């Protein structure tokens, strides 16, 4: 080695470390700032961005470690370059200059400019941040009664006794879970992802339903939902190669602990109306229709 | 000497790592404390708090003051870890100083101190309120520089439902309950709050004998309390407690002694959340503030259920 050689190796490592911090700091801003619905439309038109968005906090962990390690090195290198140039006072010089640059070009700067060009930057840093996350994945693994309250309201003038019954259901609506209102697996209708469109139409008429699940060689592995309008329109327009895998649309899975009040709001946002349910092990449990949720309100 | 300067850097290293914990832990706790909770602290005779409000008015300043601090502090941790490191392990010490500083700053300077903020967001805020406020005053030039540098369609529900009615996934009979339940969740407190102007309150300095006059004149059972201005709500006063007092007061307790801290909420609190949150607290009224921390109205459980029942 040599003094000049090492210093030039350090300055390029110092220059590269600063540029790496900007990529990590600006990536969080662009990653999180993206609107959820806009991400789905782009995905339909990315796939890694949707993967990282599944765990919003995961993006924060990966980026945090990236920016922190990058900025530590900027100081580490500049203060080695600092002392080999100005002596013990070089740690002060290195601390001053490395501190100024990490803010200007390493954290403050890139965060602001990420909102201006948030579109292109978000997609460009989707894949690499997803690669770093897989590298930083092991560390991430380490991170990992009622009548009393109401009767009082009426006495305080808060509630009117006429509006008591309706209140009761609104409370039982939030407390109710998907496991209670759903339909059990044993009684659910199903069609495999490898079946002729003619057979689905039979199922659609024998049972009469419009959305029948699509399992994948196993009752536990649901891979899509099949609308009857998609099948009836497929056999009519003779498509020599028209399998269920094409017509099925990816479902929206939920846990058994999901409250039905949230489910109903979300389903009408995503233009869907049936939801698939999974258990703690990731198997298949049932299906909740908007009708199933409101059945308790219909029977009072 | 070599040994005495290595002793100066090892303590400054420990200190620099503590600052990054101060800036990092304070950043999490301060932003997460809801502005409705900050309003409660000021009227509570709480330590600091009055400073905690000054910072909450600017959401950028809190992010700049914590970023600038934790950055300079983390650069200092590394600058000192390589200074100590390079003297201990030659030119390989620049590498050890990068590893030790980067693994400690994350664990004990950024990630770890964030954990204490989540569990203790309130007390940490009042303990770090004033400090971050004089850091902002001296970081003023950069802050000015950074400031200079800086769909619920009615038809969608109808079509979406009728599409469901066609699928059989929804029923036509159950349309009303569905159209209403959607409006219930998407309704804010503002839309159901009795406006500030029409609210009847009692100043905390008033007499219990005067409170009774208000309870009878209006007929309400619970009337808010405003410490100095109508913009301010410091508590709610139940008539049942005022009557029991005047009957056997003896000590003549004032409003501040008999009132109770309200449930402050923002104008945006979806009533769907407000109902479950209020009935869990066994409380049925909720004061409603605004972004600037003023007073804007109140919400009772009937208000949230009125439009739904009458519809």
């Amino acid at each position: 080695m040599v003094v000049i050689d090492l210093l030039i190796v350090e300055v390029v490592l110092f220059i590269a470390a600063l540029l790496f911090s900007g990529f990590f700091s600006s990536s969080e801003v662009a990653l999180i700032s993206i609107t959820r619905a806009k991400v789905h439309a782009l995905q339909s038109q990315a796939k890694a961005l949707d993967t990282l968005k599944r765990s919003t906090d995961a993006i924060q962990i990966t980026t945090l470690i990236g920016s922190t390690i990058a900025n530590v090195a900027v100081a580490s290198l500049a203060t080695a370059i600092g002392i080999t140039l100005y002596g013990n006072l070089g740690i002060a010089v290195g601390l001053v200059v490395a501190a100024v640059l990490v803010l200007v070009f390493g954290e403050i700067g890139p965060k602001m400019y990420a909102s201006r060009y948030t579109e292109e930057l978000a997609l460009r840093v989707s894949r690499p941040i997803l690669f770093f996350s897989k590298l930083l994945y092991p560390v991430l693994w380490v991170t990992d009664e009622i009548k009393e309250w109401i009767d009082v309201g009426e006495e305080e003038g808060t509630i009117e006794e006429e509006e008591r019954d309706m209140l009761y259901s609104v409370l039982r609506f939030g407390d109710t879970t998907a496991r209670e209102v759903m339909t059990p697996r044993v009684d659910v209708v199903m069609i495999e992802d490898t079946a002729t469109l003619e057979s689905a139409l039979a199922i659609f008429n024998e049972t009469g339903f419009s959305l029948i699940p699509v399992y994948h060689e196993r009752i536990d592995n649901i891979v899509g939902l099949l609308n009857v309008k998609d099948v009836f329109s497929a056999v009519f327009r003779q498509q020599t190669s028209a399998t269920i895998r094409d017509l099925m649309y990816e479902p929206y899975f939920i846990p058994e602990s999901k409250k039905i009040d949230e489910l109903l709001k979300e389903l009408q946002v995503k233009k869907q109306h049936m939801a698939v349910v999974l258990d703690e092990y990731g198997s298949f449990a049932g299906i909740v229709t908007v009708e199933d949720m409101l059945e308790e309100l219909v029977h009072h």
